[PDB]
């Protein structure tokens, strides 16, 4: 989880 709340 990348932010602000993306899944890589």
């Amino acid at each position: 989880l990348d932010w602000p709340x993306r899944w890589k």
